[PDB]
C-alpha cells in the first residue's frame, strides 16, 4: 500500500489511447520507407544495409514473415539444386521435389532424421553447402533478433503544442514530457532555428540557437512528470518572438530529452521539433487540470 | 600478501545480512508488479512489453520454470494439432497424444531421432512449422537470457539516513556509499525538492533545487568507500533547513551515484531518495566506529 | 507527401559514387593490414587478438569464406584422427577417409543421422570432442559474427578540404560534414596541431591546441547537412596562420564529430585530419551550388 | 608507403617483452581472486555472482576447461539417473552405465542418433530434463563467451614512474601514456591524495585533491603517444611538495584515462595509482630518447 505504486490496481489505463490502436500507427518521421533518413536516401551503396534498417523497424510481424518467406525461398532454391543432374535424392515420402523440399527443410534449419541417403557424393556436397549455410543463416536471424531487442524504444518524445503562458509576472514557454516507458532518469537540452531579417541566406544561413533556458530552471531530474519552461524576459532571441516575427523566419523550437532508463542502461535520447504556427497562446494555460481532488497524477490525453 | 587484497581470507563476509536472506527481498521500489514504473502504468499497449520486463527481473529462479511452463503448454498445443484430423502420426512408443508429445518435444526442441513419420504432408506441414517456431523460441530465449545477463546490478544505492552533524566548525549532511559490487569508479551529483512557502502549487509547484554542494567538496574517485557531504553555512537553501521547515516542504534529498565498472563499461546509475524525516541529528556523529585497532576497513551493518 | 521525405522517389542517388564502387575501396587509414594500429604494431602478444581485428573489418565476403576455410581444415584435422589406427569408422558411403570426412562434417557442424557407428570406444571419445568442439566453434563464430554487427561504421568522417574564406566581414574556415548512414544526432569539437617557431622539439615538442572556435558558432544539433566554422579575427592560434607559416609547422587542422545515432545508442565518434597544405583559399567560396531552383537538398561529389 | 603505416614492416615488435611472456603475468590488481574487489568482498550473497566473475576474468583456457569438466559432471549426474530403477535404457554398444553416458552426451549437448531408446516414460521425462537442461546450458555458455569478448581490455594503464623535472623553467611532473592497444581517441583526469599536516584523520580524514594541471596543458586528443603533464609553480598543493612533506602524508597520485576506442565504441576507462616515492627526481629527463637518427617513433621498455 504504497502512496503511488497502489495506482495501477485503479481503473484502466487506456486512456492514452485506446481507439487509436486499431488505427495506423504515428507514420509521421516514420513511414514505411526503405530510406535510414531523407538525407542518407544520397548514399547508394547502402542498399545492402538498407535491408538491415528494415528488419530493424517494422520487424514484430514483419520479421518473423519475411524470415518465413526467406525459408521457403531458400529452400525451394535448394530443390532445384536437388534437380541439379547429379544422381538424385530420392525415397523420400513425396516422390519428386516435394520430397527434395520436405527432407531439405531439415538441413537448412536443423538436420534431418531418416533421411539417411547422401548416396551421392554430388548429393552431398550440394547438402552439405546447405547445412553450412543453414546454420549461418540461423546465426544471422538470432542475431538480428538480439539486435532488434537492444534497440530501445523512445516513446518520450510525445507530441504535444508549446504553450505561451505568463508565470511569475514573467512571460515564460511550457512543453509537455512524456512519461510513456521508464523514463525515471532523463535530462533536456533546447535548440531553437531562428532566420535573421537579413537572412537572404547567402551569408551565414540559419542562425543557430542556443537556448539553454527551457532547461535552465528546469534540471528535471525528478523526472516522473516535469515540463520544460525558459522565460522570455531575460536576454535571449525569444524577446522579439511576436508571432509574427515568428512567421517571418522559420521559427523552429527543438527540445531533446535523453537520460540512462535503470533498465541496462543505454543513453536513450529523443528528438522533436514545433513548428511556429505550433506554438499557442497562453489560453492553453488551462493545463490538464486533475480532476480528481486530492493531489493525484493521472495520465489522460 | 598485499595490504588489501589479503582480507578476503579473514572471517566471514556475513555480516552485511545473514539472517535476512531468508526474509524476502527489499521489494521497496521493486516489489513484484507489472508496471514498470507507476508512471509507466499509464501506457496500455505495453501489455506485451510488460512481459519482457517481468522476464527481466525475478528471472533468475522464474525464468527457467516459465520457459518450462511455455513448453509444455507449446508442446500441448501441437499434440491437439496432431489430433487435427488428418493421418495421424502413430507408431510412436506411448499410443495417442502421449506419444505425440514425445515427439514433439523433439520437434520444438531441437530434432527427432527414430521419430521418422512424416508420413502424411499434412502432418509434415504441421511438424514444419513447429520446427520453425521452435527454433525461433530457442532464438528468443537465448537473446533474453543474454539480455538479462546485460542487465547490471546497482545494490550501491543502499539505504541510510542523512547525518546532519558539525565538521570543521561547519554545519554539514552526511550519506553512506556503497561498495556492494564493482564500484571502483563512481561519481555522484544531489539534486534536493523543496517547496516553497508561497508554493501553493497554483505557478511554478515544486521548486527544483541545485545542490552540488554534496558532491562538491566531496567528488569521490577514491570511491573504495567514500561519504558525499555538502555545507550549510555557505549560500544555499539549506541555510533554512530546520527541521520543522522542511517538515513543511516535502523536502526530499535525492543523491545519484554512477560510473564505469570496470567490468564491460556500462554506466550504472543509482537512484536513491530520503524523507525529510530520514534525516538525523548530529548525534549519529559515531559512526561506525572501526572496532579494529589500526586503520582497517571494516563491513557490519 | 512531405517536404524532405518524398525525396527518395527523385532520380537515382547514385551521385555519391556509382563508377567508384567497382574500384577499390579508400584504403588511406584502413588499408588491409595485421595491425589495429601503427602504433600498436608495438605489442607483439597481440598476434591473437590480431585475429580477432582481422575478422572484424574485412569480414563481409571475406569472413564467410575463412570460415568454410576453417571448417575444412578442422575437418580434415578430425578425418586425420580417424585413421589414428584405433578400430576405424566405416560403413560410410565413401570408403577411407573420404567417409570419415562425410560423416565427421555433421558431428563438427550439427550431428549426424545414419552414421550410427561408434562401434569402438576410441571413436567415439575421438567423436565426442570433435562433438564439444564443434559446438564450440559454432557459438564463437556467431559471437564473432554479432559483434561485427555491434560495430558501427562512421562514414560521417567524409574526406573534403579546408576553405578560408571571409564570412561576415571576419576571416572564417569551413569544413564539410558528412551524412553518409545516420547522423541525425552529432556534435563536434576542433582539435588544430601547432609547431611552435622555438619548437625545436627539446621541450615540449607539438603545441597542443585548443580551437574550440571551429564548433563554438557552430554548435551542429540540426545536423541534417551542418558545416563547421571558426573565426580568425579574435584571439586564437590562427591568426598567424598565413600559408608559409603553416607551411613551418605541421600544421593540421583535427576535426571529431560525435553524438547518438538514433539507432541503438551508441556514440560513434570519427576521425579526420587534414594538412596544412590542404588548407585551399577563399576561391572555393562558390561552394557546392544547389542547381535546382528553390530550397532543395542536393547530394553531388 | 605510408609514413607510419609501413612501420609493421620493420624489426620484430618483441620489445616490449618477449622474454616476460614465459614469466607469469602481472597479477598485482588482478590476482587470482574470487573477490571482485578488496571492499567487494563484505557481500556474501555474492557467491553465486562470484562464479561470473571468476569466469570472466581467466577465462581463456579455463573457461574450455571448466566448461569441460561441468560437462563431465552434469552428464555423470545424468548417468546416475539413467541408474534409478526406472526401466533401464540398454542397447547401447557399451553395456552398464558407461553406454548410458555415451547416450546421455548426445543428449545433455545435441540430440542422439541410434540410441532410439526411450522406452520407458519414465526414462523418458529423464532424458527429457536432460534435453531442456542441456540446450539451456548451452545457450548459457554461448552467453557467457559472448559477454566475455564483450568485455574489453584496457592495457593503457601501463606502469611507470612519474618523473618530476623542470620544463619551460617551471617545475613539472610527467606521466607516460600507453599504445599498447586501439588507443586512439583517450582523454585524461588527474587526482591526487593528501593528507593534511593536521589529518589526524578524526575529521574530514584523506583530503580529496583537485589536480586537473596533470592534463590541464596535457588534452592528449592526439593519443598516439602523449605524456601527461602539470605545472608546481602555479597555486596548486603541489606547490609544497617537496619529497619529505609527501612521505609524511599518503601522497598517491592517480591519473585515469578514458575514451572510445574506435572499435565497437565503448569508453574504456584505465586507473592506474603511484606511490609517494614511486616519484622520481628530474635525473629522469634522459627520456627514452629515439636510438634511431630523425623523428622515428619506437616502442621500448
Amino acid at each position: 500500500m504504497n502512496v503511488d505504486p497502489f495506482s495501477p490496481h485503479s481503473s484502466d489505463s487506456f486512456a492514452q489511447a485506446a481507439s487509436p490502436a486499431r488505427k495506423p500507427p504515428r507514420g509521421g518521421r516514420r513511414i514505411w520507407s526503405g530510406t535510414r533518413e531523407v538525407i542518407a536516401y544520397g548514399m547508394p551503396a547502402s542498399v545492402w544495409r538498407d535491408l538491415y534498417y528494415w528488419a530493424l523497424k517494422v520487424s514484430w510481424p514483419v520479421f518473423f514473415a519475411s524470415l518465413a518467406a526467406l525459408f521457403v525461398v531458400n529452400n525451394t532454391l535448394f530443390a532445384l539444386l536437388y534437380q541439379l543432374g547429379d544422381a538424385p535424392i530420392a525415397n523420400q515420402s513425396p516422390p519428386g521435389f516435394v520430397g527434395a523440399f520436405f527432407f531439405s527443410v531439415e538441413t537448412l534449419a536443423t538436420v534431418g532424421y531418416g533421411d539417411m541417403h547422401p548416396q551421392t557424393v554430388y548429393a552431398h556436397a550440394i547438402a552439405t553447402l546447405e547445412c553450412f549455410v543453414g546454420m549461418s543463416g540461423i546465426a544471422l536471424s538470432t542475431g538480428l533478433v538480439f539486435a532488434r531487442f537492444a534497440r530501445p524504444r523512445a516513446k518520450i518524445m510525445f507530441a504535444r503544442h508549446a504553450i505561451v503562458r505568463p508565470f511569475n509576472g514573467r512571460m515564460t514557454l511550457m512543453v509537455r514530457a512524456a512519461n510513456a516507458r521508464q523514463n525515471v532518469i532523463a535530462e533536456a537540452r533546447a535548440k531553437m532555428r531562428l532566420m535573421r531579417r537579413e537572412h537572404s541566406s547567402e551569408g551565414y544561413s540559419l542562425m543557430k540557437i542556443h537556448d539553454l533556458k527551457l532547461v535552465r530552471n528546469e534540471h528535471p531530474i525528478f523526472l516522473l512528470g516535469w515540463n520544460m519552461m525558459h522565460v522570455i524576459d531575460e536576454s535571449s532571441p525569444l524577446f522579439g518572438e511576436t508571432p509574427e516575427s515568428l512567421a517571418e523566419g522559420r521559427a523552429m523550437l527543438l527540445v531533446m530529452i535523453e537520460g540512462s532508463d535503470e533498465t541496462t542502461a543505454q543513453v536513450m535520447q529523443a528528438r522533436h521539433a514545433w513548428e511556429h504556427d505550433d506554438i499557442r497562446w497562453h489560453h492553453r494555460y488551462v493545463d490538464l487540470m486533475s480532476d480528481v481532488d486530492g493531489m493525484t497524477h493521472i495520465d489522460y490525453t
